[PDB]
């Protein structure tokens, strides 16, 4: 049981058969004159071989040209003064966009355990502006187990032979396997080989028939989460900024460089649902592995965590990568350090922005140790301050430590206050915490596997420097951030609150806002779709311009 | 005994200090008025605030206009309609490029052991347009042990204490170093401190200076190498494009991803003259660790290294890369690889370009084999063959190894035809071989270390595999070419000589071409300058537009 969808008709709309149409009516043409001319000889056509991969499509545009003469002449008629076929395709090709909704369905199957394919007939592009069909097939391409086109096999639908190629490749009987296709034609073949065949026309029908024969409802399905990441498939970077620290990080897209800096206690995988996201809105994204998380270095010492040396390894970290500037996104501990980083460096910040994280100036009159007591739900901080208790209270039990941490707001286990007094972080929570919504029990484990590494004794000086970092945050008492700035707040996040950012404007005059309602701490994970909008909107508005 | 450099006026010549009096020239404005207006109330003053990072540049501009109301006042004149302070330092900051000969200097001594560093008394740049500050500033950086910023340290020149600073973080006595400023001002309290001082204004007696109290020429001094690669100081990433196939890659600088694919038997090192280059120069470049080498997966499978899925494996490598296309340039069998790139993938190639490897259409008629015999030179070929033999004659010895292959023109140390007879490829070579020009003792050992690795299996079965690539090869013989494409030819390349790239126009209509005299088949490493021209100029011209 697996399903095959083309591309053309199927998954990507506008169907380059149906725009030949449109340019028949628009410049009155006979009926069919284009359609007739596009597939002259059969196999041995210009069409045909194109499919089989012989000729390039600029190869390919003169042989169409030539069927437009023979076709207009043999209906007797005139081609425009300035008729190009060029010109004809290029609009459509780039006017051919994904069918979100079939797609949704292929990533269910899939996510159902089915094994999916794109069946195309396809040219080889050498266009100039073929970059905008290369991107394309990316898109879709990930979402699939295989993708069979045309002009690689050296075959074309409907010859039988690529539908065998395909169930051989699919390693399944025809009667396990689903086609749908908007060619009858190309249907035929497979249908008589006995798999199922679905005639796409209004995608709304032919979904009702897929989930009709799969068993799985695809239609009006709920809104699915944004594409994560799978840490094997993905690209890891490594960079030493010191002698014994090496810094890594996880690559993917090209344009503008985006740097994401995740907070306590996570993980470059803390950022997996707007990683793909950011890509695709065309922009580098660089996930931190933060100094002292999973396969960075992870120095015991104090002091090697204050921000003042955290960002001068950021610095030192674009410096190595060829990097006059980047645009740093941070959350937690993260979105504080992008604040020193707008701060400190603007010349090497191309835009920054804070999820939960407000930007609060440093009291010159007050040990940022006296500012703790106040506020008592800032108790658990205390407790972490001496090198030795909490590490042992965190790493005794892993799993049970992230599943306690990673929450909605309402699946709460932990009351962060009193801490102290209580003895310990966990000390009336579960061992055995049941699983939230946000993570399933294998995103869990991931995080679990990082920290068999390094351990929280890193992750932990991060809040065992403030005495240091205060007195460097001191010295930018002066300053004012006039970069693009974007401040998001989070309703149900008890500890970073939306009123702590509430004076953030007497600091950075332009400063954008987003919020996010019903949404707790872990923001990325529990509002992944939304702190996309909000991000994508803001990069494409405040980034490259 | 170290060196010390100022940025403005010293290693960045047009200096803001003189667009200063340009503009009062130009603007009709009383000589010195925005010199005085730029330093009133001396280290109270807006700019020592500035110089001190008390403020932001976009802070001190306001703070800089009203300085030139009161001093237009005082000597009572006007400042024109539409007088803008921001404008006239944009053009100015913008209009400082590098001193090439002075930087040229700081690599001299540097390479003759000196601790170099620029000394600098500089803001914190928070305009728009601050990216080409902080583009130059990583030009130059690099290049230098240290960096010290007025701004970041808090203090200024001519401050004593910076000094003091500056020779604390020197690690040296005041009589150790030297430091050249185009202030008199500033060479005071170096001066005084007991350091050599040099004032700058042509650049030419500066370093006259220079040299006569280091002992060591700078001036005149020949045509210095592009600037290298040291591994360490570098980021390398990892990609798993199969189950049990990892490629490794440098990236480096931002743009358009160019793709740097080595020959046979190289590494991603192979290319250090021309990464730092292309990355100025402005793209993305990313060398690789070509399938079998170095820090990439090396299945010992013949049929691994056949074109098709070493191709099958870039593409996979820019899937998980978030990369549409990327141009492809390659060197050797790399220059092979990046053809098929072409061949078969035009979507996913911006641009495509060989050194030394030509376009030869693979032969219908006639097995690979049979076209090896002719042209003698091809003996070696034959040699590789059999799985074995020569691994274990090329293992044998490493350092022996690659010091013997790799030579200029001239040095060459192998007759490569009558391989096969003579029982093996260095049979009549030393063991003790001398090092070529081209690289030194340690730019050998490297190549060394890479191989212990994977050892010769994997390289060697690139030459495995022929009757297959052929086969696949001949698909093609219906396409041409028509993305954008560069050839470069070597003179003294004897086995990759210029003519059989003779009739590659035949396949590649608007070919462009590059030649280079004297040059072997290293080209990388032979020819380095040179190399970076003839790429930069086509990459401008043909890659972006
Ligand atoms: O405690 C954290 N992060 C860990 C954390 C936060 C919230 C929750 Cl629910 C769970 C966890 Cl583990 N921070 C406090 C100190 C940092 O700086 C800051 N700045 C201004 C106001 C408050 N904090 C923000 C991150
Ligand atoms: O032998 C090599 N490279 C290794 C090599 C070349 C030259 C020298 Cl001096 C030393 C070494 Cl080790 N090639 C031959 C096969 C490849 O394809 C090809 N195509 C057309 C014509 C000739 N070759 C080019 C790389």
């Amino acid at each position: 049981r697996a399903a095959v969808f083309d591309l053309d008709g199927v998954l990507a709309l506008p169907a380059v058969f149906g725009v030949l149409g449109r340019t028949e009516e628009a410049l009155a043409l006979p009926r069919g004159l284009l359609n007739d001319a596009f597939q002259k000889g059969g196999p041995e056509g210009a069409t045909t071989r194109l499919m089989k991969g012989e000729i390039t499509l600029s190869q390919w545009i003169p042989l169409m040209e030539e069927n437009c003469r023979k076709c207009s002449e043999t209906a007797k008629v005139c081609l425009p003064k300035n008729f190009s076929i060029k010109e004809i395709f290029d609009k459509a090709i780039s006017a051919r966009k994904i069918n979100r909704p079939m797609l949704q369905a292929a990533l269910m199957l899939r996510k159902k355990g089915f094994t999916t394919a794109i069946l195309t007939n396809t040219w080889l592009d050498d266009r100039a502006e073929r970059d905008g069909l290369a991107q394309l097939m990316c898109e879709l391409k990930m979402h699939f187990d295989f993708l069979i086109e045309s002009c690689q096999v050296g075959m074309v639908k409907p010859e039988p032979q690529i539908y065998k190629f395909l169930l051989d490749t699919l390693k399944a009987s025809p009667s396990e396997v689903v086609f749908l296709d908007d060619i009858g034609a190309n249907l035929k073949p497979a249908r008589d080989l006995g798999m199922v065949t679905i005639l796409v026309q209004d995608t709304d029908t032919a979904l009702k028939e897929l989930e009709k024969v799969t068993g799985i409802q695809l239609l009006n399905t709920p809104a699915p989460l944004p594409t994560s990441c799978n840490p094997s498939d993905m690209s890891h970077g490594y960079v030493t900024v010191k002698p014994r620290v090496r810094l890594h990080f996880v690559e993917l897209g090209s344009g503008p460089a985006v740097c994401l800096c995740h907070g306590f206690p996570e993980s470059w995988y803390s950022w997996r649902y707007q990683i793909p996201a950011l890509a695709q809105a065309g922009y580098r994204v660089l996930a931190m592995d933060m100094k002292g998380y999973g396969e960075s270095s992870a120095p015991p010492e104090i002091e090697e965590y204050c921000m003042e040396v955290l960002c001068k390894e950021m610095v030192t970290f674009l410096d190595k990568l060829g990097l006059s500037q980047a645009v740093f996104i941070g959350h937690d501990w993260g979105g504080m350090l992008v604040w020193y980083m707008a701060l400190f460096y603007p010349e090497r910040v191309r835009a920054v922005a804070s999820l939960n994280t407000p930007f609060i100036p440093a009291n010159p009159n007050m040990s940022p140790l006296e500012s703790i007591k106040a506020n008592p739900v800032f108790d658990y901080q205390l407790y972490f301050q001496e090198p030795g208790v909490a590490e042992a209270e965190l790493e005794q039990n892993l799993s049970r430590t992230f599943k306690s941490l990673f929450r909605a707001s309402d699946e709460s286990v932990l009351s962060m206050h009193k801490v102290c007094e209580a003895g310990g972080l966990f000390v009336n929570s579960p061992e055995e915490p049941s699983l939230s919504r946000m993570v399933t029990e294998e995103e869990i484990q991931f995080y679990v596997q990082q920290f068999k590494k390094s351990g929280f004794r890193g992750p932990l000086n991060w809040y065992r420097n403030m005495e240091r970092n205060w007195k460097w945050a001191c010295k930018s008492l002066g300053r004012k951030i006039l970069i693009p700035a974007l401040m998001v707040t989070a309703e149900k996040d008890f500890v970073l609150v939306p009123q702590m950012s509430q004076h953030m404007e007497d600091w950075i005059p332009h400063l954008k806002r987003g919020h996010i309602e019903d949404c707790g701490h872990w923001t990325q994970m529990d509002k992944p779709t939304e702190v996309n909008q909000i991000l994508i909107k803001w990069l494409d508005s405040d980034a490259r311009n």
